[PDB]
């Protein structure tokens, strides 16, 4: 168990914040980011591009970090890995070290981190200012393992933070994103939406329930529900 | 419906934030405060003495001011009123104007503000520094309807700020606490503590529910069951 980074949005001084691609949700998509849920769907291993925007340059040597923790609560201590199959897989292609869960793609400036005190793993990466004609510095990631890997994620939503830093580690700023790495990123994306859109307009409905057996009873009682809604139409 | 006013905690440059006496909860306690609620419980027109503690000197013309807010984000815009029925009472005793739920007891330099612009209600009294051989000033007030007052709070929980500011209105500090006006303060605080204690010892699980009715359905028979686990002890 290890000691929760923040994952307090911070633009700094220099105006830090994350930016990304507007895309469809068609069942062929192979990413598509949701503003609506601030959660970028994706494919495994599949190119992930993220836009790293601000105001004014950063001092020579500043730095751009990714990491990912558990979103909830519960799980936040637990470092986030790949589960053993992909992990120690014979054939892993030296790109990056295989336990790292995020890598950077197309740079071999890039650097992975397995933090001596934390255990937690990040890659990093030299800032680089926007190309002529842009005001933005495009970072693309990939996501070694499926958000429903067992003995890895296993369905449990992750949280990436993204942290801009100086030479020295010290913070300049930082913003995050809920990622999901699953086979169908349009549908997953439509049918989470959906079911934000239904809980707003009171449609769909949560309750807390106290105790494992209660709750146990109440959850057979909604299924026999809908069943009986299933079979009614 | 009025704006809402801030009910962030803010010690400012003077180190402001409240204090409370440590009062039992026998059922002859007339006001006693919940510091695990940080809820003041209080029986009608009884005193209230509230600390004031700061850890550097407030200048001059220095004042502070209590207001009150329905706790519910439901309820937040409306303004909070005594019923009509103690408001409009031909034997007022013209204390304090009659419309005002708060009042400051023992200080004739009280002033009643209904803001011109929000239509909220506040008493306001000038900052003074603790008597000597005392690190704390002290504030007595009295609140003119019971929470369950139909027609005035009726049963809606409130909570009572107190701001520290300068002569001209501006922000100096700000602290709050919950009240409830009841018959029987101590009763009522062990009652909500048991609450409260039952609670955090407890472990919930979301249970995702269609449907208005089902859901209404449900809750009645999750907080029917929370009923009994409060009963039966
Ligand atoms: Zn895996
Ligand atoms: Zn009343």
């Amino acid at each position: 168990s290890s000691s929760v980074p923040s994952q307090k949005t911070y633009q700094g001084s220099y105006g830090f914040r994350l930016g990304f691609l507007h895309s469809g949700t068609a069942k062929s998509v192979t990413c598509t980011y949701s503003p609506a849920l601030n959660k970028m769907f994706v494919q495994l291993a599949k190119t992930v591009p993220v836009q790293l925007y601000v105001d004014s340059t950063p001092p020579p040597g500043t730095r751009v970090r990714a990491m990912a923790i558990y979103k909830q609560s519960q799980h936040m201590t637990e470092v986030v890995r790949r589960c053993p199959h992909h992990e120690r897989s014979s054939d892993s292609d030296g790109l990056a070290p295989p336990q790292h869960l995020i890598r950077v793609e197309g740079n071999l400036r890039a650097e992975y981190l397995d933090d001596p005190n934390t255990f937690r793993h990040s890659v990093v990466v030299p800032y680089e200012p926007p190309e002529v004609g842009s005001d933005y510095t495009t970072i693309y990631f990939k996501f070694m393992c499926n958000s429903s890997c067992m003995g890895g994620m296993n369905r449990r939503p992750i949280l990436v933070i993204i942290t801009l830093e100086d030479s020295s580690g010290n913070l300049l700023g930082r913003d995050s994103f809920e990622v999901r790495v699953c086979a169908c990123p349009g549908r997953d994306r439509r049918t989470e939406e959906e079911n934000l859109r239904k809980t707003m307009d009171g449609e769909y409905f949560t309750l807390q329930i106290r105790g494992r057996e209660r709750f146990e009873q109440f959850r057979e009682r909604n299924e026999a529900l809908e069943l009986k809604d299933a079979q009614a139409g």
